């Protein structure tokens, strides 16, 4: 899969799985955040940083509206194909 749509269901999971056990929202985006942090390389982190600032927001919408599949909640937001 594209770089995108791996990152995205990285994201989509960790979410859900942190809302499942009732993690703030602010929590989830420093968690999310010191994994594009930890990305080996320069170009990976970036991609990750602007998914997670782009994408985070609406996909812990998504997760609350009780839609939490990580290849389903990524291929709607065009993230995979």
């Amino acid at each position: 899969g594209s770089l995108p749509c791996d990152i995205c269901k990285d994201v989509v999971t960790a979410a859900g799985d942190m809302l499942k056990d009732n993690a703030t929202e602010e929590e989830i985006l420093v968690y999310l955040e010191k994994t594009c942090d930890w990305l080996p390389k320069p170009n990976m982190s970036a991609s990750c940083k602007e998914i997670v600032d782009s994408y985070l927001p609406v996909i812990l919408d998504i997760i609350k509206g009780e839609m939490s599949r990580p290849g389903e909640v990524c291929s709607a937001l065009n993230l995979c194909e």
